[PDB]
């Protein structure tokens, strides 16, 4: 079994410099979050305190990995639930 607490714990302004350093492999995002792979195997998460859409830009030129998943709510799919 897996633990996503196992990652590390990243501020934005951290996940900003190393991504500058291109030491980021990948960046996952999902809502809020991004969740991160280093080029070392190394895990962590990162929280967004504003969201930034120039960051997007970034990751392109610097060749990085990029996913977009935004969450779902399958519950809203329900008539009931109106």
């Amino acid at each position: 079994m897996a633990s996503e607490s196992n990652g590390r714990k990243v501020d934005y302004s951290t996940f900003l410099q190393e991504v500058n350093n291109d030491q980021v492999r990948e960046a996952r995002i999902n809502g809020r979050e991004i969740n991160v792979t280093k080029k070392d195997s190394n895990r962590y998460t990162t929280y967004i305190p504003v969201q930034d859409p120039k960051l997007l830009d970034n990751l392109l030129t610097k060749n990085v990995k990029v996913v977009g998943e935004p969450p779902e709510e399958p519950l809203e799919h329900h008539h009931h639930h109106h």
